[PDB]
């Protein structure tokens, strides 16, 4: 009940290191950080204003745009002004799908689609509030 | 790509999630004097006392990194050298878990508990075959 809370943290934490270990070579050969692979994962969902890439990130908008300006310098990302992946950008998030999906759907082989579905629309609703809370103050 | 299209979405998702928690956190962080890297090996602290070894290959990151952020704990006195929380760390992470809590309560009142935790169920087994997964590294 707040053990759900509790649960979801250690969930997203292994799912940050699992993460982090798929990715470990991948992301030195770019050397990139898990920070700024990140926004490119992020951009990889839709095409963004730099102000609204601030309220999706939620840390300090400096922080951010400054990680946008340094994917600029690498050419990683492209403008328009809008921010979008650059070829670059583009060949590194497929690695990266290719890498997280393969383990992925070996994790999930012995799930029945429509369980996986009806899990999916309960978070969708959550993911939907969170979006609407974190749009408010 | 049907999974492919799941892991964009529990990428997104946790994404949303940890704005949500760094924008409901920022002032209780900076009250306490930390920030939000630092306020992570906290909460990570709060599920058990590890060793600074475990909080650098948990996250994933490089040398320096992680042991900064647990001097500076350290001189503000929230975590006691292995390394544990202190009195000031466990109410801080106290805190935390009543912001967290309201929020994610406000956010799943009108949810069926059995829908829930039929989500808690399968997203458990995901957490302990990631976790069986990340040991084979
Ligand atoms: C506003 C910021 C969140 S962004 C600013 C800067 N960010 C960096 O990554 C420092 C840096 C610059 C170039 C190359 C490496 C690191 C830095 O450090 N930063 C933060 C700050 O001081 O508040
Ligand atoms: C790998 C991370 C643990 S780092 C990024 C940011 N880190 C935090 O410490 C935010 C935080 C605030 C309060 C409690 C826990 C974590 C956060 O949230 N994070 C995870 C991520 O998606 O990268
Ligand atoms: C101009 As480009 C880096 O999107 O091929």
């Amino acid at each position: 009940i707040e053990d759900h809370i509790s649960f979801l943290e250690k969930f997203i934490n292994d799912v940050n290191t699992l993460t982090a270990k798929l990715l470990k070579d991948l992301q030195t050969e770019y050397g990139i950080s898990a920070e700024q692979s990140h926004v490119l994962n992020m951009l990889s969902i839709e095409a963004l204003t730099v102000g609204q890439i601030t309220e999706k990130q939620g840390v300090n908008k400096a922080a951010v745009s400054r990680r946008v300006k340094k994917l600029l310098n690498a050419e990683l990302v492209k403008l328009e002004k809008i921010i979008k992946l650059s070829n670059k950008g583009k060949k590194y998030i497929k690695e990266r799908k290719a890498i997280m999906s393969h383990i992925a759907s070996d994790m999930t082989s012995d799930f029945d689609s429509k369980e996986i579905e009806k899990v999916r629309q309960v978070l969708e609703i959550i993911d939907y509030r969170i979006q609407s809370y974190t749009s408010k103050l």
